[PDB]
């Protein structure tokens, strides 16, 4: 049960296994004729080449051999085992080899809970925190793990930083970042603070019966109050006047842009661009307004302070009783977070 | 594998020990003459009797023998060892193989620990990933994210590592159409965490009077009618002079938000968004504010025409005619689900903090 024995004759290859050998392997003594192939069968496949070689060398050299290996069990886990081999030399020639397979299970020393905890914590102290960085990126841009992984690799190349170095830098960079900024824009600044290229700034320009249940007399006060209280920016420009000046700006516009409604009347809305308006973008807007068509524009803008943001503003033409388009309505929206995410997908697409 | 061998002639008791046997015991081959008495001197007293018997047994029987024992080390703890004895056939001599199991035993222990570390390293990576997912999904720091993972592990009676795996697998399988915070919240509840709260509130409004700027007063109705029509947020008007405060205006942004066409809601009170599930106290708060001509903001649970729910923060602004009579009310509905979902997670952490401070 603990150990078994066999003998092989060099000349005739006659293998005689003992009753104990079958028992150490998981057999009854008489069940099977014990053979070397059967012995190898109950060894872990990693042990079979060395075990065979150990025997062949004992036959060729006659010196004793010891092989460390496992013993497979049909149901249970493998047990540590050892095989010793010795030879009988007749006239400087090996006549037979006797082998002894022993079960080392009773000599195994198991790992204490303490040393395991020490080793696990040592590894946990030296780990790369990319898994956390992976989770932050996937959730921040609502992308999957693979996509989040791909982005982190790209960002490292641009920063010329180790992949793990990017993970730590991003995490402690995000932690010290300004919480008042939205997350996606916060993360992009963390990446640019580490040498990654700033995101692109290019934009684009693309193109009521009446219920009668409101008294005509009461409509102006109702509609005036509605524009005042609306949570999105509303503006009106007199396209008949010099330089298409603004004639209305609601409080939401002040909040969005930092310019007080009073101190903006009479001016063209270009001022939101500071002195950084792109010429090609201006031509698209100017051409749209002159043509009296309805259009939507994505553009970068700036508040009365330096704070930049993406602005998707829609332009609606309004006619008078004569059918002449005399005013335009502008609907400004801060769409920074959508654009930040969409730019990351552009980046992933570019990796095709 | 460090081992040594010997051969012992039966009749003459001649003992031939290998150079390797000398080294196993702790001597260069030339330093010592190898005799059976020398071998036993490096075994522990308690092994000597069993070892001698095994050697005598293999001689008489000729049957293989194995003896477990120690090897004594000068100024060091003994090493585990094992002797194998085979006879060369009567018994002409016995071949012995003394093996030092010190290395094999040490490596097996080291391997068990390595496998353990790999298991722990895997469980740490998933917790770290889930920690990061929570951090950015709800925009909270790592301690808060980790605290919420511990909280939701407690509420679902799960171990933190099992929760982490469930959240990652579940989120991956969630419906991509749901905005992330709603999506993740339903993953926690699908795993046994209790459902989020449903109770809202109603508060007053804490400005400057409205003006129409420099819009020509004649063009104002057309200009601002167009404005309310194209605005991206919902706008509704109710006539509080008519019975049951019916809806008299609703812009397309309201139609997108609720799934109701204006034609099919004009003339009805807005309560239909509550789907007959309005909290009695919340309704009374709204009624009282309206009856008093107050400006209030209300958070309430609502449902589109298709039944799907959303958190609605809608502001109520009274409109007074020339004589000062409130004739209409304006409502601005906003889907603030994602914000509310974050506030609720933050609310769970703040509730725990208060508990720790005051118990
Ligand atoms: C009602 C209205 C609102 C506008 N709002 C914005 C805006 O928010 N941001 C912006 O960059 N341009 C806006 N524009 C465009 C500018 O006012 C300007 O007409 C356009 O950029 C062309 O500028 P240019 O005359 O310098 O080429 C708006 C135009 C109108 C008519
Ligand atoms: C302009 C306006 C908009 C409203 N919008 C909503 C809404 O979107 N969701 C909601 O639950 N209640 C809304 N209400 C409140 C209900 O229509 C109703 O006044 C309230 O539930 C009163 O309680 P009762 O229905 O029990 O009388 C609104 C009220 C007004 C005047």
């Amino acid at each position: 049960a603990s150990f078994g024995s066999f003998v092989l004759d060099a000349g005739s290859a006659r293998f005689v296994g003992s009753d104990e050998l079958a028992l150490v392997l998981g057999f009854a003594p008489g069940d099977v004729v014990l053979t070397p192939a059967v012995v190898l069968a109950h060894l872990h496949p990693d042990d079979r080449l060395e075990w065979q070689a150990g025997l062949q060398r004992c036959l060729a050299t006659g010196r004793p051999v010891v092989v460390n290996h496992l013993l497979l069990t049909a149901e249970a886990e493998p047990r540590p085992a050892m095989t010793t081999l010795t030879a009988l030399t007749e006239q400087d020639r090996v006549r037979a080899v006797t082998g002894v397979i022993t079960d080392l299970s009773d000599r195994v020393r198991r790992a204490t809970e303490a040393e395991i905890r020490q080793a696990v914590r040592a590894a946990a102290a030296t780990r790369s925190e990319i898994d956390q960085a992976k989770g932050i990126v996937m959730a921040a841009f609502d992308v999957d793990a693979d996509q989040a992984f791909a982005l982190l690799k790209w960002h490292s190349s641009q920063s010329n930083r180790k992949l793990r170095d990017l993970a730590t830098g991003m995490i402690e960079g995000l932690a010290a970042a300004n919480s008042a900024l939205p997350l996606r824009r916060r993360l992009s600044t963390v990446f640019t603070d580490m040498g990654c290229p700033a995101p692109s700034t290019k934009g684009w320009t693309v193109p009521p019966p009446t219920s009668g249940l409101i008294p005509t007399a009461l409509l102006p006060g109702i509609l005036t109050r509605a524009a005042h209280d609306a949570s999105v920016a509303i503006t009106v420009a007199d396209v008949t006047a010099p330089d298409q000046p603004l004639v209305y700006a609601n409080p939401a516009f002040e909040r969005l842009t930092g310019y007080a409604a009073a101190e903006v009347l009479g001016r063209n809305c270009r001022f939101l661009q500071a002195e950084s308006g792109d010429p090609h973008e201006r031509s698209a807007i100017r051409s749209a307004i002159a043509n009296g068509d309805a259009v939507t524009t994505l553009i970068r803008n700036f508040r009365q302070d330096g704070h930049a943001f993406w602005n998707e503003f829609h332009l609606s033409p309004v006619r008078n009783g004569a059918g002449r388009v005399t005013h335009y309505i502008g609907y400004q929206l801060d769409v920074t977070e959508r654009v930040e995410r969409d730019q990351q997908l552009e980046q992933l697409a570019s990796l095709e």
